[PDB]
């Protein structure tokens, strides 16, 4: 029941110097409501990234340090992650790299957004087994003068 959720840049760029460049609001509001009342795990430095819980989820954050904000909920390892979602049948790991490099084996679905844009970044999306994969749905959207990139929404299901 994992899902993993990303927005890629070129070469599977997702970060540079704990930052998406990339300002998408379209894509931010698809990730919203693909994650929006289930419980989202990341690691500890995508939750600084963001620097506040996202609401109407539960944050489920990754680290082996005592956790320092009761807002969320800390875990140090990612069977101990999966426990805390309680018992549910979606789990949205929200990254980063490292995180998303775990949970890729265990997932079920990845919602991808493929942005045309280059960065040059610090952070890359695992280089997953694409023969492992079936695209259910994909949909193209050209820049507008709110999303300077056009990008493309797919989910992608475990064959
Ligand atoms: N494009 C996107 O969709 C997207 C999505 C998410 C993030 N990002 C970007 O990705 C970057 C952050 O990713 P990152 O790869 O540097 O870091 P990350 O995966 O967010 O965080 C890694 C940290 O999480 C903890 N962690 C990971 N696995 C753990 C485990 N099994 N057990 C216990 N703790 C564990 C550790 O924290 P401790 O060191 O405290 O132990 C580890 O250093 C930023 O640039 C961010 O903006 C992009
Ligand atoms: N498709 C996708 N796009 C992303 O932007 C994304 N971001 C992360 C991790 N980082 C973030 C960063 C910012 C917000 C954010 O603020 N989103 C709002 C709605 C849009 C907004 O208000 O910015 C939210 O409540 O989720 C969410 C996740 C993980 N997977 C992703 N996946
Ligand atoms: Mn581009
Ligand atoms: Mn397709």
């Amino acid at each position: 029941m994992i899902s993993l959720i990303a927005a890629l840049a070129v070469d599977r760029v997702i970060g540079m110097e704990n930052a998406m460049p990339w300002n998408l609001p379209a894509d931010l509001a698809w990730f919203k409501r693909n994650t929006l009342n289930k419980p989202v795990i990341m690691g500890r430095h995508t939750w600084e990234s963001i620097g506040r819980p996202l609401p109407g989820r539960k944050n489920i954050i990754l680290s082996s340090q005592p956790g320092t904000d009761d807002r969320v909920t800390w875990v140090k390892s990612v069977d101990e992650a999966i426990a805390a979602c309680g018992d549910v049948p979606e789990i949205m790991v929200i990254g980063g790299g490292r995180v998303y490099e775990q949970f890729l084996p265990k997932a079920q679905k990845l919602y991808l957004t493929h942005i045309d844009a280059e960065v040059e970044g610090d952070t890359h999306f695992p280089d997953y087994e694409p023969d492992d994969w079936e695209s259910v749905f994909s949909e193209f959207h050209d820049a507008d003068a709110q999303n300077s990139h056009s990008y493309c929404f797919e989910i992608l299901e475990r064959r």
